């Protein structure tokens, strides 16, 4: 009847991550502002190290004609861009590293496994820094949309608006990966509960350093649009266009590789160099043609 007894808490994972987990402001001019700034939109972002290079949403900085980021210890600085990402949706961010800064626990070595516990940090209808609970749900989720197909982590921890570019993580505090999208389509006119979408931590990490090193993402482009493979189109002008390539062909192996997924191939494609050539297997009538082709870069979005 009495207690001496300890409750059930995830304080901890909160203690070690919420501290790295910042509140991000994007602020725009108006018409209307007449020379003030205004929110134009709200989120969150994940303080990776302590460089000051933060990660958030893109859809969350665009079109920003300045940026806010807020810690929970008070501290306030004027956000510097250091690349976007429409593909991933990402974004990163720099700010003044004097004095200390929080980071959030990162481990490579971890592999998330549906049915982790797991807790979103972030800033929902701008109340303050909010942590909510839920599980993994699923994992490698193409999203709400089929069409360019993406990996993602999907949670039942219930996320909102402003939660955007805000940490997931588990109980031992570890980044699971960054809440981004809302499941919102409704079958039949009923509300969707407890569906939501974060990034892959490690796909965070890799997209990050990118953006780091470079203004931004560099991929593949083979200009090719198809389905589990035969060529759906052709792009004008593309890279397979200036190789002549035709429609309406079936691709056995690409790069000496078998191309059985187009999202593996695909994936594979984007990782080489823009300019670089290889060998590219398609049948035609029925015959196993191998015309060669030099990559380009990925068009700008």
């Amino acid at each position: 009847d009495s207690t001496d007894e300890t409750p059930a808490s995830y304080n901890l994972a909160v203690r070690r991550a919420a501290p790295a987990v910042v509140n991000v402001y994007n602020r725009g001019l108006n018409t209307n502002s007449h020379n003030q700034l205004e929110i134009r939109t709200l989120g969150s972002g994940v303080i990776m190290d302590q460089r000051g290079y933060i990660i958030t949403n893109k859809h969350v900085i665009n079109d920003a004609d300045q940026i806010i980021v807020a810690l929970q210890d008070g501290r306030v600085f004027e956000a510097l861009l250091v690349g976007s990402d429409s593909l991933t949706d990402l974004a990163v961010l720099k700010i003044n590293a004097t004095g200390g800064l929080p980071t959030i626990p990162i481990n490579a070595r971890r592999v998330p496994h549906i049915g982790d516990v797991v807790l979103a940090i972030g800033n929902p209808y701008n109340l303050g820094q909010t942590i909510t609970q839920g599980i993994i749900s699923a994992t490698g989720r193409i999203g709400l949309n089929p069409t360019g197909r993406q990996n993602f982590l999907q949670t039942d921890a219930s996320i909102n608006p402003g939660n955007s570019g805000g940490a997931l993580v588990n109980s031992l505090g570890e980044l699971m990966g960054i809440n981004t999208l809302s499941f919102d389509k409704s079958n039949d006119g009923e509300t969707p509960e407890g569906i939501g979408f974060a990034i892959p931590f490690q796909l965070a990490t890799k997209i990050m350093d990118k953006l780091i090193r470079d203004g931004r993402v560099i991929r593949g482009y083979i200009g090719i649009g198809g389905r589990e493979i035969v060529v759906n189109e052709v792009s004008p002008d593309g890279p397979a266009a200036n190789a002549g390539i035709q429609v309406n062909d079936l691709i056995i192996s690409v790069d000496n590789k078998p191309a059985i997924s187009a999202l593996e191939t695909m994936a594979q494609v984007a990782e080489i160099r823009p300019g670089s050539v290889i060998p590219v297997v398609v049948m035609r009538d029925d015959k196993q043609l191998t015309l060669q082709v030099t990559i380009q870069e990925y068009p700008a979005t």
